């Protein structure tokens, strides 16, 4: 009924993102399931507003680290599940090198028996024919490490990491992420020692789906504490 107890089996997920990049407005809805005992997420996302103005891979990090697999010996370092069901606010600034910036604010919490991630995203200062609004990024997403640290001042957790997006010409587009998470409720939460999350992500399509969409499968495991 609280915290890690809510994640002992498969949990259904709803995601909603309201976005605006250089004034291009869009809306994304995602649905599927997560299982934190194995660290597995399975989700399908649809743009309801027509063709997205940015590449799907640039939205992956924004679109529920509560589904990370924390090994038994690291369970006291799992902030994300400890904040549940009331949830947490997740905020980022994402700097695309030599291009624009996204700022995001999300609330991740339970809604009934479902976990929901509700997001607002604003992007500014993008190049219209750059790698992002020019759609020059490959449809894939490579493995990354996200180091997590406690943010005691605020009873939450911070992370800083750089996503490397492959570009169609063989170059790499860097996206520097700054993240802060805050609990929504004022019950106690776990504040972790430094550790990281290891992620893999594979992106695919539904050949029967006519809307602009992304099918995603991810495995994530926490590590770095022995
Ligand atoms: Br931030
Ligand atoms: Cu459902
Ligand atoms: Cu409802």
């Amino acid at each position: 009924r609280k915290g890690e107890e809510l994640f002992t089996g498969v949990v259904p997920i709803l995601i909603e993102l309201d976005g605006d990049v250089n004034g291009h407005k869009f809306f994304v809805r995602g649905e599927g399931e997560g299982d934190a005992t194995i660290g597995k997420l399975s989700l399908k996302f649809i743009a309801t507003t027509g063709k997205l103005p940015v590449p799907w891979p640039t939205l992956v990090t924004t679109l529920v680290q509560a589904f990370s697999r924390y090994p038994d010996h690291m369970k006291r370092h799992d902030f994300f599940k400890s904040a549940m069901p009331e949830g947490y606010v997740q905020e980022r600034t994402i700097y695309f090198k030599d291009d624009g910036t996204y700022k995001t604010r999300a609330e991740v919490k339970f809604h009934g028996d479902h976990l929901v991630n509700r997001i607002e995203l604003k992007g500014i200062d993008f190049k219209e024919d750059g790698n992002i609004l020019g759609h020059k990024l490959e449809y894939n997403f490579n493995s990354h490490k996200v180091y997590i640290t406690a943010d005691k001042q605020n009873n939450g957790i911070k992370a800083n990491f750089t996503i490397r997006h492959n570009v169609e010409d063989g170059s790499v587009q860097l996206a520097d992420h700054y993240q802060q998470n805050t609990p929504i409720g004022d019950g106690p939460v776990d504040l972790p020692d430094d550790h990281y999350l290891s992620t893999q992500t594979i992106l695919s399509k539904d050949l029967n789906e006519k809307r602009d969409h992304m099918v995603l499968l991810e495995y994530v495991t926490a590590a770095g504490i022995t």
